[PDB]
């Protein structure tokens, strides 16, 4: 007996969408097809999407330290109800950084009970711990991030990103990085402040696409000589991706992600909203996101990614130049990209499945997520195509309900997200289920 | 119901191999999973792997005209004995060649009863049929094969001015273009030559088809479709030069792809001094040093389809010197099982790369859209394999119209024990052909 | 003492153009400076500019049996009165074609004192001789030109027949072990051939027609064939005319890889362009065909950015009742060998500011070079005296009659060139004088390779 | 009347090496050719190499403030006996370092009476000039060299990646080039501090301490950021093949860049250093000999623009200690143009005309010297005898540094610089010594 079929929804498999069923037990995908018989619980999909959970591979929580900046338990509910069902949550904002084992079980004390999605865990690459990398590798991390160019994040030199990134090759591990030549970035900025130029665009032109370019540069050719796997950050520019299409073609491990304000927002649409939409590789002009979206129906950009940072509403207020980076959007990078991506612009469903959850779930390892396929666990989202609403701030279940994309008409709707075979989100019910989330490291699954 | 379960088999999935059953019904897969409950028939797959059924991109059956160098009674048969459930069959050596309505027509005639698999079609882009296309594009090929620069109806190639305006056709059209990629002026001129000194052996043949014979005409042929805007796929890739041309060129936005055959991955050029005639093809089997390197472009994903070229012809034309014999390897029947034993168990590909490189790649290039993927709605098209399990291939074994392969004496890791096509066991190890010939033409439009 | 001095000219020298004095003896450049001394005669060279007589690395005489297209007597005295004091002579569209050692002796025998200009020469590489390369090797030809066609074109016995790709490869496989380059005439005539077909078809006969049944692919894929089977034959190539930077680009890309390659273009790719070539006729209907104005933009980048190494007349007149017809019908050809040096120098230098240490080069040095002529291309101490002196900012309009060649036509008629040729000065004597006409015999001497 | 005419010697023109004469007037190239007529002097040149002297593009004499490591007096006249007529002045090691108007107008001051070859001058690029570079370029320097990344006040300091940008964009606004020490100096120091700490002292030790890797990002991070700037950038002395070719790739895609090398980095290798000690440890290491082969194919391929000393000499005190703790550099000034004639031209065929190049030509071109690097009319009479197939093994009383120490003492060359001509007069001659008073000038690109 399975415990539940999902009946009549377009489903989103590997190689197509179909209308096909779904049966679920124990948790996992038990079968896929048709006339799959009876089942102790039954859904109708009729005319809904079904796409396996998104898998958010760039995910601050921040929980420890500066919990009140976001949290586990908001954190997970938005980004269920963004149909989100993994995140892999970056090891910064919280205090202590995500840097070696002690650091990481206080911070799994610290979400007992508040994860209402699964997580695997991100380990940081800082100045004060390349020694002991092997720590995280042990617990389960399933990527280390650092940036380039006593208990918070801090910034690798070039010699401290090559011996980690060294390391990091022996383990198995893979290097996320935040390619912006910050330097550059830092002192164009005090710059434009001296001159009293503060607008979006004098922030955007304060991080010029050739900062982007050489950080990318430059850690694509140190991470090749220490022979370790790498990924890049959000990228901005279309000329970022070229940088790892060129790496990838001539035969280096390299992957790279973005974010939906890169092709859903840019520098006008930014300058009218404000600081809400201040980010720190920031949202260029229309013709760059022109390129952006070539790259992405290209196939050269692997992942689509929230860079979910919230920060308290103190941080946002004040001119452009001052105020602190970071968009809050994890929950509407699905409907968003799904009306964005695939309504709009002729996106294939399982191209779609593939950007928002497959590609970032074999980058990483995490074998039980990213596709509706059997054995995989049983973890969905239903979209509801060409059901629009103006999103809201008391939509958003942040511990700040603000976004950049509130007011904004979207094209699609969450109708229902589905973890390892439980609703833990329904847009007519709420969530109906206590928090339900497990953490997942890379050795237990 | 379900009309069949096969339970507990390595399925070759597209994303990972697994132990799941599979449900079938009316033909095609009706579920894949566990616990998938009550059916007619059951089928216990276990210590095996169930792959796809290998999609063969090039065959040649040649059956009016041409049929006693092989047909489709015994060109299908070996086909299905081979683990192969849907060929795309090139339009020559068939007499007339397939390259207009009247005569594709007179082959679906010469083919009633025979399929015993099924059959997608390929047009000829001929040298007198450029104005005449659109018949065989409406009657549904997947595509059109031209060579690159006699009797009336035979197939002839096409200069450069014909594979252009030809190609410009077949873009406008949404055709691909197949072609062989040979400077056949140059092959030809360096085997007169050793013809003339007297030099007549494996390796001389080889020496007068030279690496850049064919790296010129890839390289040709590529340009000339890219500015004919037309889809190109480049048949049987003989060197890991060949195939850094193709790569280069889609790393620049071109479409196309491009294939290769067992014989280039399985021998080298002294084995064909030892075996003789019947290993020599046309694009020739190079050295071991050339073989390791299109072992790395194959694991590398630069070679889309592994395909049979299957050439086989009557022994009296196999008879001779290498440089006179004809050229054509007899292989259709050992596709699957030599390269699950050389690229699986010798080398360790995934059984997923090896599911995509015999079938779904090349379904997913000629739109075969029920074809090449074990996925819920496709055809129920598989074989089973048993590894670890080998045997002596002899001509007994062979189902051709001539019992002759250059695999024949070779130890064979691998063992094809079923294949299934839409349901139903066309071959059985044990009980040989059990059913009436049951495969259909595949036409374009109509699926 | 000397025989000559140049005084007060702006010398074109290697590195740059300076007011220096030139001293001349045994026809052989004796001096470069100040104060040179005495000399048997003086000239006063002030307000000119006193560059490298032209080397032409690409002219059709086609003298013994089709002389009365041009010929040895009108041609060089029309390559002189342009400035030019070598030609690099092709092996057609002479009958019999230079090919091998008898041709060539013949054609040597019927120019005996109608060089006006010297010449080194080219061989043929053509379907009937690649087996006795090495005559014209040992005569001295400079360099073998060759027309690639994949299945090889119609012709005349002992005449200039184009080589298939087996032709080529071998051919220049020998050409490689000889040390001897190879030129080549890159179109893919097939599709040429056919696309003016359909044009002429349905009555599209057009310059512009004519230059879209030529289009550039067909110029990029023989360039892209014959580099790749020149490399692996092992044979240093030469792209003649070039008509379109996409050609260029494939030769510069070539390079950048290591492959020993060089090219060429015209005149008319840089100073004509397709609609000017309908206001004309068939006079300016060429092979490589005249493309349109933004092509010829591109050109000139190219030019200017040192990826052309050699400018060339590739003269190619015929009877004007070859001309007759429309613009399909007609041959190709440009009658252009007397103003290569006056439009350059006044397309180039005076209109778009090019360095007269460039226009040296592209004219005379590098050719020289490319080609191995010890003795030419260049302003320096003990190579040959020859020069052509430049008056700029001195303008003219180009009649019928002031033109040299046996048939008195050219597309450049009724141009306003803003530069002239006044003196070209062949191992120290004025052969062209723009006063006197044309003052001595005609003295020049065919240039042998081992013979320098 | 000539002043003088050097007779019968195989000349290197631009285009080919001939014998032929050269008369001279006002210390100027007046005639190129034969039978040029009388002279108040004649020079008998026969059976040598008449070339123009060696343009030093790379030359530390760290006077003001730091003479006592060479200084002008002894510099020029090591310069002179090597065959060098210009030197193309680095900024660093003199104290102040040339940043200013007045720091090197105090240079000026320093050098009177002491040069005994001609000088253009780079200025530096450093941490604390960036809003000033305009002074330099008014008085006349021909480029600024930086090191992109700790120091005295008044001293040369690096340039972080925000420095380097904006200096380049500056000078590429004001026409004039910057030249780069290119090596990831981080990485270099930690993996030394690496080496020390594991006991590892040798030169191979040193040499893996400064991987390949660390000068092809540097030069590729630079190569980026100077062309971002719109600045002409020269690549200062390649270690190895790798570095090379990133300069070549960027060239071949239309980027304003040359690169240089520098004897040292052909003729010696790792093996020999370690023989050597610390007189052969330099900052962009000498690499193994299978480096050096691929440096000899890019040299003769064209890839490298020209040769240069880095003469950068200490006092011998600074070479005490291991090879990870001795001071790095090579005092190399006298034996650049006689060791590379005999390895290059000599033992590996290269044409005199290229060796012209090499030496010479291109560095005047590269840097707008006017007047130099080329025997051709109107061309300042600056040349270099040099007598082939003449061997010598060198000595420390050979040397004219200020401190008689170089890593070539006591090995074979195969031919020698015979006379030294700047400006038409003998400055060095090996028969007689130094014969006048120093007669060498400061070169201020507005004022050629
Ligand atoms: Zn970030
Ligand atoms: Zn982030
Ligand atoms: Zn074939
Ligand atoms: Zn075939
Ligand atoms: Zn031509
Ligand atoms: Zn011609
Ligand atoms: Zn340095
Ligand atoms: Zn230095």
């Amino acid at each position: 007996s399975f415990d539940l079929i999902i009946k009549n929804g377009t489903v989103i498999l590997e190689n197509e969408a179909r209308v096909v069923d779904i049966a679920v037990k124990g948790g996992k995908i038990a079968a896929i097809g048709q006339d799959l018989g009876d089942a102790k619980e039954v859904m109708d999909a009729s005319g809904l999407v079904v796409s396996p959970g998104m898998v958010d591979a760039h995910t601050h929580i921040s929980e420890p330290g500066r919990s009140h900046w976001e949290g586990y338990e908001t954190g997970t509910r938005a980004a269920a109800k963004g149909g989100i069902t993994t995140m892999i949550e970056m090891p910064l904002n919280q205090l202590p950084a995500t840097v070696d084992r002690a650091s990481i079980e206080l911070k799994f004390d610290a979400a007992k009970g508040k994860l209402t999605i699964d997580a695997a865990q991100l380990g940081g690459l800082v100045s004060y711990n390349i020694d002991r990398l092997h720590e995280l590798d042990e617990v389960g991390v399933v990527g280390f991030k650092c940036f380039v160019a006593d208990n918070d994040f801090r910034d690798v030199n070039d010699w401290q990103f090559f011996k980690g990134a060294q390391k990091l090759g022996e383990l198995g591990q893979p290097v996320l990085v935040h390619c912006e030549n910050a330097l550059i970035c830092d002192e164009l900025g005090e710059e434009a402040k001296r001159e009293g130029r503060v607008t979006a665009h004098d922030y955007v032109a304060s991080r010029p696409v050739f900062t982007e370019v050489e950080a990318i540069r430059r850690v694509l050719y140190l991470a090749k000589v220490a022979g370790c796997r790498l990924h890049v950050c959000h990228v901005s520019s279309p000329e970022g991706v070229e940088e790892v299409t060129r790496a990838r073609q001539e035969g280096q491990d390299v992957t790279c992600e973005s974010c939906p304000h890169y092709f859903v927002l840019d520098t006008d649409q930014f300058e009218e909203i404000g600081t809400l939409a201040k980010c720190s590789p920031p949202i260029r002009d229309l013709e760059n996101q022109k390129g952006m979206w070539e790259k992405l129906f290209n196939g050269e950009i692997d992942c689509l990614v929230s860079d979910h940072s919230p920060c308290p509403p103190e941080m946002k207020a004040g001119n452009i130049m001052e105020a602190w980076g970071g968009i809050a959007g994890l929950q509407n990078c699905m409907d968003v990209m799904f009306d964005e991506a695939v309504q709009k612009r002729g996106m294939s469903l399982p191209m779609f499945g593939k950007l928002m959850a497959t590609n970032a779930a074999d980058i990483f390892g995490l074998q039980q997520k990213g596709r509706i396929a059997p054995g995989k666990d049983a973890d969905f989202v239903f979209i509801q195509p060409n059901s629009s609403y103006v999103l809201t701030n008391d939509d958003l279940e942040y511990r700040h309900k603000v976004s950049p994309y509130v007011g904004r008409t979207i094209g699609a709707r969450i109708t229902k997200t589905i973890l390892r075979g439980d609703v833990i989100y329904d847009i007519e019910q709420g969530f109906p289920v206590a928090p339900k989330g497990q953490f997942i490291l890379k050795h237990q699954q």
